[PDB]
C-alpha cells in the first residue's frame, strides 16, 4: 500500500461510521461498530477505488469476518469463476446461454454426472441451506420433525468463525420470547441437528475437504434456501452468493450420487416479462433469455434457476423450484416475523403514528373503496408446503410460484379494520394525499430505536396509492393444486389471511419490544 493495508481499512470505517479509531481494533467485526448492508455497499465502493480490487459486501458483512480478514482479502487479490468470466468484462446486458455449467464446475465432475446413481429411495439425511433466515429456520425445523424420529439427520451449513460460534448463531434466532419454541427446538436440535460453519459462495461451500467428501456421500436431498436477499445491490455484488454459491450446490449434488435439490426463488425473476407470460412451469431459459442490468436481485436468482436447468439437462438432476416473497410470521410461535420487511415495517408504523388513509389502493369513482388482495402467505404454512413437495420431487423438474391467488378481497384495509377491532387507536383519515405527509410528520417525530423499524426508508413506494387488483396476476395453478392434492394444513390449500394473524402482529411487535 503506501501505508499498510490493515490502516487504511480501519480508518475508513472509523470515518463511516463515527467510531473512534480506538474502538476499531482489527478484531473487530463491521457489524459490530455499527455497519449495515447500506453502509458495507458505501465501505465496499471506497476500498474498491482506493486499491483497484473487487472487495465484495458479502466479505465485509459475513459473521466470519472481521476487519483483518477484509485486509487480507484485498491483499490476496493484488498479488473462482467471477462476473467478468461468466458474463464478459463491464458488461450491461446477460443472456441465459453465457451460464453454462462448463463454467463453474469442473470437467471432470460434468464428464461423470450423467452416468451418477439415481436418488435414494428414503430421504434420511437433509443438508439445507439459509437455516438462520427467515424461511431457512422453520424449513429446518420442519425437516427435523420429519427425520428424528426415524433416526435421521439435517445437516446445516451456518455462518461464522468456527462451528461453535456458527451453532451459536442459529440458536438464537429461536429465543423470541416464545419458551414452548425454544425448548422444541433444543430437543430436536440434541437429536438429528448437525452445523458446520460453511461460505456456499466459497469452493467447497466454506467447509473442510473431509466433510465435503462425507457430505457427498451421505447427504439424500438438498434444500438451497440460503441467499443474499437485498432489493438495492447490483448483479455484481450479488453474483457470488446467489449464482456462484447455487453452482456450488449443484456440485455437490453431482457428485458421488445424484441429489435431488429444492430450489427458493423469487417473483422478481417475472421482472422484464409481461404478468400473463411468465409460465409458472415453463423453461427458464425460454421465459427471458436476455436481461438488462429489486433488478440485481431478480437477475441473481434467475440465473440460480438457469444453472438448475442446464443440471437437469446434462445428467438429470432432479430440481424443484419455489418462488416466494412477503413470507408473513408464523401463525402459533410468539415472537417469530421477519423484523425488516416492509409488511411488518408498515404494521408498525400505523401502530406508531396511530393514523392510517380510508384506502392504500385507488378510490372508484364515487370516491368510496374497491376490493383489493393482499399477497401474502404464512410462514408456518409456507414451510410445510415447501417441505411436502420438495419431498416427493424426486424425478424430473418442476417450478411452483408460493403466491396467494385467493379472489377473496382481503388487502391492508382489512388489516387495519381489525387492528382497530382489536382496539389500538388508529384514526382514520379520509384523503390519501393528506395521510402521507401527515404520515411522514409523525414518523419522523418518532424516537431514534423506532424510526429505524419503521417504513420511513420505504416511503417512496406509498407515493401513490396502489391498484385495486383482487387475487394475483401471476398464475399459481401448480402450486395450489399440488397443495390441495398433497392435503397440505388444516385448509388442504393455500390459507386465506385472518384477523388472527394481524392481531398477532401487534403481540409480536410488543413482545419484541419495538
Amino acid at each position: 500500500g503506501e501505508r499498510p493495508v490493515i490502516e487504511t481499512v480501519q480508518r475508513a470505517a472509523a470515518a463511516l461510521l463515527g467510531a473512534s479509531a480506538a474502538e476499531v481494533d482489527p478484531e473487530a467485526h463491521f457489524s459490530d461498530l455499527g455497519g449495515d448492508s447500506l453502509s458495507a455497499l458505501t465501505y465496499s465502493n471506497f476500498l474498491h477505488e482506493i486499491f483497484q480490487v473487487e472487495v465484495p459486501v458479502s466479505v465485509i458483512v459475513s459473521a466470519a469476518n472481521n476487519l483483518r480478514s477484509v485486509a487480507a482479502h484485498i491483499e490476496k487479490e493484488r498479488s473462482r469463476p467471477t462476473f467478468a468470466s461468466v458474463h464478459g468484462a463491464g458488461a450491461t446486458t446477460i443472456r441465459a446461454s453465457d451460464l453454462k455449467l462448463e463454467k463453474f464446475l469442473d470437467a471432470q465432475t460434468l464428464a461423470a454426472a450423467p452416468s451418477l446413481p439415481r436418488p435414494a429411495s428414503e430421504v434420511r439425511t437433509v443438508l439445507l441451506t439459509g437455516s438462520n433466515g427467515w424461511l431457512g429456520r422453520f424449513l429446518a425445523l420442519a425437516w427435523l420433525e420429519r427425520l428424528v424420529p426415524q433416526g435421521g439427520k439435517v445437516v446445516v451449513i451456518v455462518r461464522g468463525k468456527d462451528d461453535k460460534a456458527a451453532k451459536a448463531r442459529l440458536d438464537s434466532v429461536f429465543e423470541s420470547g416464545d419458551p414452548a419454541l425454544l425448548a422444541h427446538y433444543e430437543d430436536l436440535a440434541d437429536k438429528g441437528l448437525e452445523v458446520l460453519a460453511g461460505d456456499f459462495s466459497d469452493a467447497d461451500l466454506g467447509l473442510r475437504k473431509a466433510d465435503w467428501d462425507r457430505l457427498a456421500d451421505e447427504v439424500d436431498l438438498i434444500v438451497h434456501s440460503g441467499a443474499l436477499v437485498n432489493h438495492v445491490l447490483p448483479y455484481s455484488q450479488l453474483f457470488g452468493p446467489n449464482v456462484v454459491g447455487t453452482a456450488e450446490v449443484a456440485k455437490l449434488a453431482l457428485t458421488k450420487r445424484l441429489k435431488p435439490v429444492t430450489y427458493l426463488s423469487t417473483v422478481a425473476v417475472a421482472v422484464g416479462v409481461e404478468p400473463s407470460a411468465f409460465e409458472e412451469d415453463g423453461d427458464i431459459r425460454d421465459v427471458s433469455a436476455v436481461r438488462s442490468i429489486a433488478n440485481g436481485y431478480g437477475n441473481s436468482k434467475w440465473a440460480g434457476e438457469v444453472l438448475l436447468r442446464e443440471a437437469y439437462e446434462h445428467a438429470g438432476l432432479p430440481v424443484r423450484v419455489f418462488r416466494s416473497d412477503m413470507i408473513l410470521a408464523h401463525r402459533k410461535y410468539t415472537g417469530q416475523l421477519n423484523v425488516p420487511d416492509q409488511f411488518t415495517r408498515l404494521i408498525l408504523s400505523l401502530l406508531a403514528t396511530g393514523i392510517a388513509p380510508k384506502s392504500f389502493y385507488q378510490l372508484d369513482a364515487t370516491g368510496g373503496r374497491q376490493r383489493a388482495h393482499y399477497d401474502g402467505i404464512p410462514v408456518d404454512f409456507t414451510a410445510e408446503a415447501i417441505t411436502t413437495l420438495g419431498l416427493a420431487g424426486s424425478d424430473g423438474y418442476h417450478s411452483f410460484d408460493v403466491f396467494n391467488p385467493h379472489h377473496d378481497g382481503v388487502g391492508l384495509d382489512e388489516f387495519v379494520d381489525w387492528l382497530v377491532e382489536a382496539g389500538h387507536p388508529i384514526s382514520r383519515v379520509d384523503d390519501y394525499a393528506e395521510w402521507l405527509s401527515r404520515f411522514e410528520t409523525s414518523l419522523r417525530g418518532l424516537p431514534e430505536a423506532q424510526r429505524q423499524h419503521s417504513v420511513l426508508p420505504l416511503l417512496h413506494a406509498f407515493a401513490q396509492p396502489a391498484p385495486a387488483i383482487d387475487g394475483s396476476p401471476f398464475q399459481t395453478k401448480n402450486f395450489q393444486s399440488s397443495v390441495q392434492e398433497a392435503k397440505v394444513g388444516a385448509e388442504h390449500d393455500i390459507p386465506h389471511l385472518d384477523k388472527a394473524l394481524i392481531v398477532k402482529y401487534a403481540e409480536d411487535i410488543k413482545q419484541l419490544g419495538l
